[PDB]
């Protein structure tokens, strides 16, 4: 064994089907080739989080700032039923607040693609930057009765306390809501967003409700300033500002969610506030395929100012497939998002190892080894899917189980690492019918109803005319240029 | 000479094409049969609002409290350019805050229908209660720097000032936002909403994001408590809780916005917060022709306890047709929404007259006179549309001008009031192709792209399969139950 020593990396584990499948993937695709040992595991199981009163969470955050590259598994934010069943003494919420605080912010939700010949919802990649902090999700509130509410601001600027808002609550049933948006890291965000769009040949956009909530116009201002100063020239010089008329376009929240579903050939990126970005990314996810086919990557700033990158899949622990496994029924979990997050974490760990130790040879070379490996591992997994041996949500009921999918990808991976151009090339495909998706069984009787509805002619005479009627009746016909 | 005396009613006038067209409708359809004179006009033109520094709006509010029945025309909330041209020296905003304060609240957005046989988007009436007060639209905010923000609540319950939220703002560019919801009049709202859904055989629903925004859970509670206590029995007696499973259903606002577009059969009602209600009623408007086909009716409480009702169309002053009118080019403005508002205001004025003066004979029958009149007035307007002599956005290019339509409806109204059944009945119609809508021209080659290409299967040859997939790929196929 002369295996490569993987760079230091934080590894946060959860429970259930995703813990089982990540364990399977690391053992089959990584330990064959890597000395881990510099990985720093943390058990964020519900039970382990509760016994340590979340000291394992404070240790994961600490390890993350010091190391700066972290893969995290899906975790259970236990519901009351689940909190009782597990019997956790002192309920603890989502670890997200801890991580996003300890590491600074922004949350990249970009579509996953099988660049070797499986079409998905979007023909070309989509990027999305969901501002990691601020907004309604972090609001403080209280139900209050009669009186007056007073919002003061106390500057460290030495100046006098500021009356932000004062109001006279006449009712005996009120709710009051207060929150903030921190906007410093909007200019880092812009640089991350615009630059990654440059590299990818993506037309970028900014999405807000700034016309209606004027407190949001700061966001768009910084995005605009940074853009005009540093990237507009390079964007036109690549001819990407073309489908948006020469400048960075602002989209109001509610025209954004339409070009999402419309410009279905992809090749666009969007940046937005935390709440809006959550909603819009769920929407992009559904257009592309399912939630597991979207990235969920925190990018933040370490105290020293280096990049902290944390990677996640966009699904939970998948309890029902866990129960199927416990009762000996076969399961078929798509590991795509999980694998993508693991190789992102590993890649950034290698990058940080070289950046933290320049003037070290076998670290700028370890990085290049890592990137070549993750490239041929992607090939092994995409080709497996293309040979019809993907999991059952993509390859249909003849698709492999979780375990034989992992094993078959390891088989191709050991071969691909030694030339091995046997088999033959797998085929180009096309969207596996979305009905293969888990927990998506439609309503064939309803959709009968609606196609016969738009008839009034014969055996569904569409002949475009009905299509046009449909799309206007739908309120989805593209408007004109004007 | 013997015309009926209209009950007292406030009339708020605006500017431009709707002021001219309302003046014409009142002169042609009402003045023939009614002595107005007890109508109390207020000029809320931009110029008169700015010269009086909105004392005209404040007097209108006072008169509306005294009379309680108000028609208001669209008014201009002037844009900077428009404020320049008009030369208004102290900008004054929307009259909405004043009216909703002076009269209490909730904003009714219900679909308008041509009960004599022209189908539109929804087929059966849809009701919507948008909570008139509270929420994000009435927020205080500020740009703040480094420091600490402090939200105090000072009860008149005499107890100690309450720390709603305190937070430690580290950034140098922050925005802070605070707002409230008054929830007393939710139970008035419930009674208003549930009872009218009863009268109309509408299944009611409540829409919130209470699951993600816990402070909204009050809304669902009050609405539910009233329902279960005061209306559930009557709704099941009518078998209206059938498609919603026996009880009052709460919908998260993003499944609401799905059944909106889905249940195109109508026959449902929704109540929501001020902000969500704004967005969802814009969407209901779109499913059903255009925004001008949705009412906008304030309902509030006067000091005496009588209902205060203000009615508006859901469009503006229609500036572009005003430009055309001043240049002597003909215009064709659909007065449907404005008329629906005028006869609603007139009905409520008659109702208030009777309720405020019982032991008065010719007021309880003046009420019935008004209602008979408005019914034959609806028949005349609907029928004119069905004879193809409506305005051109409904009747295509052979439709009449604003002025010819008003004259033709006046002719039919005069004849109908004299038991004159000549002519011959107009036909049943069907949605006038929405391309006839003003300022709505489709990008037919884009929609080519989508039909000619996207659902291939040869030369057109769409039956199901591509329809079903189409609904799947856009994420608009109806799924499974829970």
């Amino acid at each position: 064994e002369n295996k490569v020593v993987a760079p230091p990396m934080v590894y946060i584990a959860g429970e259930e089907m995703t813990r089982y499948a990540c364990d399977l993937v690391v053992k089959s695709w990584l330990e064959p080739y890597f000395d881990l040992s510099q990985w720093e595991y943390f058990d964020l199981s519900c039970v382990n989080r509760d016994n340590t009163n979340d000291q394992v969470l404070r240790d994961a955050v600490t390890a993350g700032q010091r190391i700066g590259a972290i893969f995290k598994e899906p975790t259970i934010t236990p519901s009351a039923i689940q909190k009782k069943a597990f019997g956790l003494k002192n309920s603890l919420g989502s670890p997200n607040g801890a991580m996003r605080a300890g590491w600074n912010g922004i949350t990249i939700s970009r579509d996953t693609i099988h660049i070797d010949g499986i079409e998905l919802g979007y023909k070309r990649p989509v990027f999305f930057e969901r501002h990691a902090v601020g907004g309604e999700y972090g609001a403080g509130w209280s139900k209050v009765g009669r009186g007056t509410l007073l919002t003061t601001y106390l500057p460290s600027d030495g100046r006098d306390p500021f009356v932000v808002d004062k109001r006279d609550l006449t009712d005996q049933h009120n709710v009051v809501v207060t929150y903030h948006n921190p906007y410093d890291n909007v200019e880092p965000l812009a640089h991350l967003f615009f630059q990654r769009c440059l590299d990818a040949n993506i037309t970028p956009y900014v999405v807000t409700k700034k016309t209606v909530f004027k407190w949001q116009e700061g966001f768009w201002a910084v995005m605009k300033d940074v853009f005009d100063e540093h990237y507009k020239s390079r964007f036109e010089e690549k001819g990407l500002l073309q489908a948006c008329g020469g400048d960075l376009q602002h989209l109001i929240s509610d025209a954004a969610t339409m070009q999402l579903i419309r410009w279905t050939d992809g090749g666009f990126g969007m940046a937005a506030h935390n709440y809006d970005g959550d909603m819009l990314t769920d929407q992009i996810a559904q257009v592309h395929r399912s939630p597991g086919f979207i990235t969920s990557n925190l990018v933040g700033k370490a105290p020293d100012g280096s990049l902290i990158k944390e990677f996640e899949a966009s699904h939970g622990t998948v309890s029902d497939l866990w129960n199927d496994h416990l009762a000996g029924k076969e399961t078929s979990l798509n590991p795509l998002g999980l694998v993508e997050a693991i190789v992102g974490a590993l890649q950034h760990a290698a990058v940080l190892d070289a950046e933290k130790n320049p003037d070290d040879e076998h670290k700028v070379k370890a990085r290049d080894q890592i990137f070549n490996f993750t490239t041929t591992l992607r090939t092994a997994m995409h080709n497996t899917f293309r040979y019809g041996q993907g999991t059952r949500d993509m390859s249909g009921p003849s698709g492999y189980t979780t375990e034989d999918f992992v094993r078959k990808v390891a088989w191709r991976l050991q071969r691909y690492l030694d030339a091995q151009y046997d088999e033959a090339p797998p085929p180009q495909l096309g969207e596996p019918s979305r009905k293969l998706r888990r927990n998506y069984d439609i309503d064939e009787e309803a959709i009968n109803g609606l196609f016969q509805k738009y008839d009034k002619n014969g055996d569904g005479f569409i002949d475009f005319e009905e299509f046009t009627r449909m799309l206007v009746k739908m309120n989805l016909a593209p408007l004109l240029t004007k």
